[PDB]
């Protein structure tokens, strides 16, 4: 199995390995000791959820405060979803860069280190998505940026037509949560993951 | 959500709350704060694994050895299992009893402390069970007992035959395994669950 960064700093691809006989198959879907090995910690799991979504159902953009924020490892158990990496760190080189990654089968991964923003869009109805992430959710440290901002400018699918919640549509923007001081810091991103390797 | 014991000590059920909307569904299918709360400890997730099955595959009853063995926290996310555990503990007063849940919905999760056993039966074909281990999978370390020894009396399914591994069926008895002395020993259990609650 392998572990390798994304075009985003602090996003990354896992591709899991499955072993397969006439009984089915095994997999290892997430392994702490290959996170150590990529990252330099060990994120822990503080939750694991499970969202079921109807076609076209755009669950995002979010993320928590920082610190601790949360870290997540994502993974689309059946169906398939559009996953979408966001860089809403200001300072960062990349600021306002997304990612699009299809999850479209159980052995790919998302991992979305702490501090970025995360969405995804299911492009099958009733896409199932795992994740596990180093927080438990806590919803007056969540917040949401509108996932069809043109000034990200993210490529949704074409031919879906987007289904938000009420909270996502009432999302502001990038550039309104900017300058209330509502996004991520990227020094203090990039000195949170070095205290997180620090720990011990 | 709940998390109760089951009628052997070391296993419990997990009832997890769906929060549903026209969008689909938001599951918090595993939190480390209710199992603290449960157990005194939190297990920790070293590695997720996912397995798929053949209807009538029947995998165990496997288990860590002692210590640090591996806690599991089972869930089957689609089909149904029966799941087992095997009080394989020499000195336990319920010694070579088991429990059968059946698992045929992702919001009921088995949780089984270390140094039970653990099987199951895939009841549908192609059922898809994900559990999440303390300690990552070691062959080294691995053992099993036969999940049809008349020993144990499991009462697996009426009319599914069951599909073993080469390696599940020259498995050797529980009988076996306790005099070679390579079942976990009831105490060092107990004193072992002592240890994780003493952590920090
Ligand atoms: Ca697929
Ligand atoms: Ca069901």
């Amino acid at each position: 199995g392998t572990m390798r960064p994304l075009s985003v700093q602090g996003a990354w691809l896992s591709e899991t390995r499955a072993f397969a006989d006439d009984r089915g198959e095994f997999q290892e879907l997430y392994s702490a000791r290959s996170l150590r090995g990529a990252l330099g910690y060990d994120p822990g799991v503080a939750q694991v959820n499970r969202s079921v979504s109807r076609r076209g159902v755009l669950r995002g953009v979010h993320f928590a405060q920082l610190p601790p924020s949360q870290a997540k490892y994502v993974t689309c158990l059946s169906g398939a979803v559009l996953d979408v990496v966001v860089d809403i760190r200001t300072g960062s080189p990349t600021y306002r860069a997304w990612e699009a990654v299809r999850l479209d089968d159980p052995h790919r991964s998302l991992y979305v280190e702490a501090g970025l923003g995360h969405s995804f869009m299911a492009l099958t109805d009733d896409a199932v998505v795992v994740y596990l992430t180093s927080q438990g959710y806590a919803a007056g440290r969540e917040h949401g940026v509108h996932p069809l901002d043109p000034d990200l400018g993210i490529a949704w699918p074409d031919g879906i037509e987007p289904v938000l919640s009420e909270k996502d549509r009432q999302a502001p923007g990038i550039a309104e949560m900017e300058r209330r001081g509502l996004l991520p810091d990227y020094e203090e991103c990039l000195a949170f993951r070095r205290s997180l390797c620090e720990r011990g």
